[PDB]
């Protein structure tokens, strides 16, 4: 792609001010929140509470896994994380994603 995971975490990171922590990523991920849609109350509503297999929009057809170990070119294209980021946070969380919680997201992500 145009960029590394690296090199995303890392643009994150600067405007974020801190280094990524994946703990905080993986509680993120797996937490269930009530500002967004009411469909769609954590991340892994659709991606599941493993990334390594695959997951499901809200109709049920199947979302390739996020982690890189499964499917390879995960976070190689600062646009495409952005422009679904910038979708599924405020559905979610109701809000977009800090610049700290997407390096703590990708940052757990990324080594999975
Ligand atoms: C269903 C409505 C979703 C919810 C809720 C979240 N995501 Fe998602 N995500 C969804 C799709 C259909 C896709 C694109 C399909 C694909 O195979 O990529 C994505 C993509 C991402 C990405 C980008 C991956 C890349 O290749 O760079 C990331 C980083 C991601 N999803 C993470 C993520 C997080 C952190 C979420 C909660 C805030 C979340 N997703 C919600 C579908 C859905
Ligand atoms: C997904 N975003």
């Amino acid at each position: 792609g145009d960029t590394s995971p690296a090199q995303l975490i890392a643009g994150y990171e600067a405007a974020a001010g801190a280094p990524a922590d994946a703990e905080r990523g993986r509680a993120l991920f797996l937490s269930t929140q009530t500002g967004g849609k009411p469909d769609t109350p954590s991340c892994t509503t659709c991606h599941g509470a493993d990334v390594t297999r695959a997951g499901q929009t809200r109709t049920g057809k199947e979302i390739a896994p996020l982690a890189p170990s499964a499917t390879p070119d995960r976070f190689t294209d600062s646009a495409r994380v952005e422009k679904w980021l910038g979708r599924n946070c405020n559905s979610v969380i109701g809000r977009d994603c800090t610049p700290g919680e997407k390096a703590d997201l990708l940052a757990w992500l990324a080594a999975q």
